[PDB]
């Protein structure tokens, strides 16, 4: 899959049971989707984006399964607006950027 | 150039006579620039990113130079803490997701 980006590229994630769509993100460093239920137990977490901070739970080792790919990695928790695959997700499906 | 996501994917930039440092992210539908000084008129504008939401100017038609690759289009400035190279520009440029 080559994605252009003349619309925002956006995949469909399966997570913890629940499909969601997500936004591959290079210009984040994490993952953060928007408030469910994960198992085991998580760590308190503050991260920055533009125009200032939120507050997440920090959930390890959770599978998730991007566009057919699978990758385990971090997961942050919390009141973002968009669910964000970051770069933590997209080295684990060799995922590039090209030009 | 392929660029992997083991780092920020972190490139060159000329922009008004002057030499940047700006991250090439596909999760921000638009260009953000920290404070500088830019020829022409402009418009004021918020964007939201995480967190909340910035003021920022807008600047169209501005010649930006990205790894020796010349684009024309809107670039916003204000608060960024990092130089966002978005989607606008990186179309312009030819630049891909590939997995
Ligand atoms: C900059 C921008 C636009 O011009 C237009 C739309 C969105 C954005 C935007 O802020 N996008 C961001 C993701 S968050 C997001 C929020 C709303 C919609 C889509 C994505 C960037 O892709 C990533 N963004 C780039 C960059 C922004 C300036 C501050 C430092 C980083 C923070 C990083 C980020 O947020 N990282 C998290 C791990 C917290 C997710």
């Amino acid at each position: 899959p080559q994605i252009t980006l003349w619309q925002r590229p956006l995949v469909t994630i399966k997570i913890g049971g629940q499909l969601k769509e997500a936004l591959l993100d290079t210009g984040a460093d994490n993952t953060v989707l928007e408030e469910m239920s994960l198992p085991g137990r998580w760590k308190p977490k503050m991260i920055g984006g533009i125009g200032g901070f939120i507050a997440v739970r920090q959930y390890d080792q959770i599978l998730i399964e991007i566009c057919g790919h699978k990758a385990i990695g971090t997961v942050l928790v919390g009141p973002t607006p968009v669910n964000i695959i970051g770069r933590n997700l997209m080295t684990q499906i060799g995922c590039t950027l090209n030009f």
